[PDB]
């Protein structure tokens, strides 16, 4: 039940969507062994993910927390990068899509720093890079991620499928050593997100 719409590069939400790509680039502690060396991407194409009935699904347990939370779902746009952006776009997140190692247990990982992400989209630590030319810096394979609407409510603060921590519907990921990190987030209900942006890029060589 999926339908993809391009955006138009002239489209305001095509142009706030490369914004929030582009801004939350940062340097990574891996030197860019995960996720290649770059400053800026070159977006390709912005797709919106369109289906009814991953949507419902989505605002049905929006509520849910909603009401559970004084009425705040404590809704997020975050960023996803995974090998699994084909089933997710079609069939929605569930327990398959999980990072089953990450640090915050089995939950599945959003970012707030694009950057981080890119860094899944080959697979966990990049995997071996594009399956083209095996680089994990790939300046020429066209890569996407996943901006996504996720509903937190009330999380768990770490100072850094399971369950979430009693009393909570997600845990925040707070960088306590690198100040130029931002947050990262798990969420343990696939319901919790929705995929709402298919966005296409590459990673640009710094001049
Ligand atoms: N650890 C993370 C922090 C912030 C964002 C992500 C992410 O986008 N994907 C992933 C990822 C996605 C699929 C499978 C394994 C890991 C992890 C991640
Ligand atoms: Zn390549």
């Amino acid at each position: 039940g999926t339908i993809l719409i391009d955006l138009s590069p002239d489209d305001k939400e095509f142009q706030s969507v490369e914004e929030e790509m582009q801004s939350t680039v940062r340097e990574h502690r891996d030197g860019g062994h995960a996720g290649g060396i770059f400053n800026r991407y070159n977006i390709l194409k912005i797709q919106k993910v369109c289906n009814k009935k991953l949507w419902e699904r989505y605002t049905h347990r929006r509520k849910e927390v909603s009401e559970e939370n004084h009425n705040h779902a404590n809704e997020r746009m975050l960023f996803h990068g995974s090998p699994f952006v084909n089933a997710i776009i079609h069939k929605g997140f569930d327990e398959r899509h999980a990072y089953i190692g990450g640090m915050f247990g089995a939950g599945i990982y959003f970012a707030e720093n694009s950057s981080k992400s890119n860094q899944y989209v080959y697979g966990i630590g990049g995997g071996t890079g594009c399956p083209v030319h095996k680089d994990r810096s790939c300046y020429i394979c066209h890569r996407q991620l996943l901006f996504c609407r996720v509903t937190l409510g009330k999380s768990f603060l770490q100072f850094s499928m399971a369950h979430s921590p009693p009393g909570h519907h997600s845990v925040t990921g707070r960088p306590s050593v690198n100040g130029l990190a931002l947050a990262e987030y798990v969420i343990y209900r696939g319901e919790q997100a929705y995929p709402e942006y298919l966005i296409t890029y590459q990673i640009m060589r710094p001049e």
